[PDB]
Formats: C-alpha cells, structure tokens, sequence
C-alpha cells in the first residue's frame, strides 16, 4: 500500500546514472551477492510495530557494521564509498537499495522494480533483528512476518536470493556456496535444496526449515517446477522488502 | 494525561495487602535503595516515539538482568519472589512499582499516588536506554526527555532518588553512599552536591552535571534549601516515571 515521494528530476536522473554504474561496477568486482546481502540486511531490521528499522541508509554506521550478524558487510559499504561520492544527491538507503536491484539484474535476475526517495535516518535499530540460521519455520515467521511484516510467500522467494553468493566461516562460521553457479541468479537453489546434501554445496538450518514446513515446502517444490515463478515472487518480495517502512 | 483502567475489588484488596507487607518486608532487610533502583530501571527503558519499554514487569527477566546497567538487581527481584508469590492476582509490574513507593514511603519521603493496572509484557526493551554515569546534562536530556518525555524539573528532583543507597564497585564500578545517612530519604543529595566532595560520599559525573547546567543547578538550590518542594517535585516526577506508558 505504498504512495511514492516525489523527487526532483535531478535526483531521477542521479538514479538512473547510478544504476548504469553500478551495473558496470558490480559486474566487475564480482560482488553482487554481498551487495545484496547488504541491500537485505539493510532493509531486513524493520519492525512494523514500532516503524524502526528498515532501509533507511543506517547499515554504513559502524555500530551496525559491528553487528554480528552483519561480518562483512562493512567490505561493500567501502567497495560502494567511492561510487556514492559520485552520486551525492542519492541518499545512502536508495543507493544500497538500488545496489540491491541492480545486483539481481546483474546476475541474470529479475529486474525489481525501483522507486526512490528513501531518506537516511540517524539511528540503527537495535541488533539482533536479522535472522538466525540456527532456526526454524516458526523463527522465520518471528523474523520475516510478525517483524517485518511479509508474507510466508515472501519468506520462501527470499530465501532463494542464496542462489548467489556463499557463505564464509570467518563472517558467519557457515563456508560454501548454495549452487554450483553462485553468480548466475536462477531457481537453483530451490532445485539443490531438494536433491539433499550434495558435497561442496551449503544448507543452513534455516534453507532446510523450509522443505519441513507444510506452507513453505510447496513454494519450494513450485520455484524449483517452475523459475519464471520464482522470478515473479522473488520480484514481487524484494520490492517489499526495500520498501519496508518507506512510502506508506 | 493518564486514564487509569479498572482493576476488580480483589485485585485493589491485594494492592493495600502488599503494600503493608512491601513496608514490612522492605524496612526488615534494609533494602529500600535497591528496591527504589529496581522500580526505576524498570520504568526507564520507556521510549515514547515507539511506546516500547517501560513498568511493565520485564525486568524480571534474565534478558534484562543480564544488562549491565541492571547489574545487581537480579538481588531484588529475588528478595521479592516469596512476597510476590504471596499475591499471585498482582502483575509484576504493579508490583515492582509499588515497592518502589514503598521504599520511598519508607525511608521517610513523600507518599507517592500509586494506581494499579498494568499489564505484564512479553519482550524485554533493547539493552542501553538507562543513563550513563559518566555523561552530562545532554545525555540526561536525550534519556528522560528524548526517549521517556520527563521534564527538566523531573530529572533534577529524580536525580535526588541516590539521597538513599550507595553504588557497589562489584555492580556498576563507583562506590559509596551520596549522604552520610543512606536510608534516610531526604535532600541531602543536594546539599552535598552543592558543598563539594566530602571524604567517603559519592559524586557521579551524572550528578555534577546538575550544578553546571544552567536549568538544573537552579531545581539543585531550590531542593537544598527547600526539603518540602523536593519531595513535592519528587512524587510529582515518581509517580510520571512509575506510569510512563501506561494509562495514557
Ligand atoms: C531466511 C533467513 C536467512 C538466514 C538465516 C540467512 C543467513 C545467511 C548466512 C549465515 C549467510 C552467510 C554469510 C557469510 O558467512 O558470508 C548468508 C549469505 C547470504 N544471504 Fe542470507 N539469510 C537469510 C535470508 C536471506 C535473504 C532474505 C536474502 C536476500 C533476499 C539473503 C541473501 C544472502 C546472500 C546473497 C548471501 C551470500 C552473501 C555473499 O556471498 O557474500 N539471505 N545468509
Ligand atoms: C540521572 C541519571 C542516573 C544515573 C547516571 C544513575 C546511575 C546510578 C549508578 C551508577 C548507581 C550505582 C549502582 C551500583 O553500583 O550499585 C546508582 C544507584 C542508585 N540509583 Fe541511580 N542513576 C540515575 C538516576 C536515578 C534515578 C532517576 C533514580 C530513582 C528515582 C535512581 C535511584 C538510585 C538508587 C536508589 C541507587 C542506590 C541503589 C542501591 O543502594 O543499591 N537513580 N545510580
Ligand atoms: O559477494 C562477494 O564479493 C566478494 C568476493 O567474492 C569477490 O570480490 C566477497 O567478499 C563477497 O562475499
Ligand atoms: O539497597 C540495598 O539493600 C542490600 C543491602 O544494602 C541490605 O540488604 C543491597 O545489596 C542493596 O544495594
Ligand atoms: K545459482
Ligand atoms: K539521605
């Protein structure tokens, strides 16, 4: 239920001049999956009670970056400084956002659509809200649904933003990739998640919460029948979640 | 501004029970300070922009003991255990908070109106809402005025509430009592303020920054001279702190 701000044309087109460079930037460094891991951890903090939190520029703090649950994460916040600086009419939470779209489309992707006039706000939210890997279905719901306020649709197409990256055991302790194509954006971590353990690939706890569960289990079985599907909710969920708090 | 809810006949029974047994109990075991402390730190996790935190009885939790600025209290939520148990009707909140008017009551300070009603909730507030000693009149603004909605006068004569106890180098690091006589309530807080640091009494840094401010140090020679508009301005402020957040 979302009422965009305006922007001045200005900053529509520092938007669009942003989104080519960090197409080309993104590509290159070979970074998309911490930059949308960024985007998400960003943006993943919102607590729909209380309106705090959200993707509102307050992950490049260090006392966010300190985070636990964000290691790495101040690696793309000083691999993005310099492209910002180019950018200074952007606020910092529409460019990680737009960072966080860009790095989809990059890798192959659904293309999420993009709406700005986030504005940074002073205050991180407290730690703690992101979620644990450790858990279950009902800590998902915890997270995603009665924080965030998305849906158990939303939760399955988001987990799937794994089919890029890995894990590192000097950020979280977890080490390996999802898939055996971590820079191609595809339903293959549906399809992985399915076959069982496979060697040298990743399953966190949370990834497998989802094939036990009776609401989660099916969009999983559909993502990995179907990737046109995924794209479309994957879309669908993360405008959701870069929009959390904003333009309501 | 306060609405207060209606509690049955029982329950108001077991209000004027406790609080006999509160006083009782209280002056036995020399434990009026802690007791004030506690009531206290349960009140002033309240942040007024998101309405979390505040009486409501979570400081009980282990969560919140755990707290460093709560180091110690997990004494008094002991020592009241069997006397709670005693009147299971009460929430913890109505009832931490009416043993913080008892040790007021007491050790010889104002009758502070207490009303009944508030309800026990589930989640601890974030850790780090309660002042730090070491910081100034700024720091003193941002927690009670920013966050719980005090006035200026409410934290001077709040600040009077260190007339009784000491601090314990094994709990928050400082040492002492600030008056010469600890479980006395009455404005000898100020008067030693004013007169300079005496051998074997306490000064925080939090409490000189009363008498360089220009708002505060005025309430401070008021109170030293005016022992009855302390303990007006005192159970003004107790009562606003005891009831932040509830029965607005
Ligand atoms: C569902 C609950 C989730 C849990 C428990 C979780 C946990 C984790 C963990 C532990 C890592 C490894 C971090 C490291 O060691 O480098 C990781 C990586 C990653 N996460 Fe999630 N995550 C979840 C949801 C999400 C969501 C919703 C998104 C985005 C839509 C996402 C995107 C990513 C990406 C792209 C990576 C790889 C980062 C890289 O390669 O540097 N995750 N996640
Ligand atoms: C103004 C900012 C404040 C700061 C920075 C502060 C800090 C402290 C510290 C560091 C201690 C020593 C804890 C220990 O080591 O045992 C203490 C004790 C105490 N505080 Fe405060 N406090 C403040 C306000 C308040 C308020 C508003 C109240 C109640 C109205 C209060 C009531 C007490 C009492 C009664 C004690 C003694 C506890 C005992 O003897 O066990 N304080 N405070
Ligand atoms: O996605 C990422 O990009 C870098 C590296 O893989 C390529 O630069 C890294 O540390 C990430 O986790
Ligand atoms: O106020 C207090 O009561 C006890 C003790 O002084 C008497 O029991 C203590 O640990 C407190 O800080
Ligand atoms: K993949
Ligand atoms: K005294």
């Amino acid at each position: 239920g979302k009422s965009y701000p305006t922007v001045s044309a200005d900053y529509q087109k520092a938007v669009e001049k942003a989104k080519k460079k960090l197409r080309g930037f993104i590509a290159e460094k070979r970074c998309a999956p911490l930059m949308l891991r960024l985007a998400w951890h960003s943006a993943g903090t919102f607590d729909k009670g209380t309106k705090t939190g959200g993707p509102f520029g307050t992950i490049k703090h260090p006392a966010e970056l300190a985070h636990s649950a964000n290691n790495g994460l101040d690696i793309a916040v000083r691999l993005l400084e310099p492209l910002k600086a180019e950018f200074p009419i952007l606020s910092y939470a529409d460019f990680y956002q737009l960072a966080g779209v860009v790095a989809v489309e990059v890798t192959g992707g659904p293309e999420v659509p993009f709406h700005p006039g986030r504005e940074d706000k002073p205050e991180p939210p407290p730690e703690g809200r992101l979620p644990d890997a450790t858990k279950g279905s009902d800590h998902l719901r915890d997270v995603f649904g009665k924080a965030m306020g998305l849906t158990d649709q939303d939760i399955v197409a988001l987990s799937g933003g794994h089919t890029i990256g890995a894990a590192h055991k000097e950020r979280s302790g977890f080490e390996g990739p999802w898939t055996s194509n971590p820079l191609i954006f595809d339903n293959s971590y549906f399809t992985e998640l399915l076959s069982g353990e496979k060697e040298g690939l990743l399953q966190l706890p949370s990834d497998k919460a989802l094939l036990s569960d009776p609401v989660f289990r099916p969009l999983v079985d559909k993502y990995a029948a179907d990737e046109d599907a995924f794209f479309a909710d994957y879309a669908e969920a993360h405008q959701k979640l870069s929009e959390l708090g904003f333009a309501d």
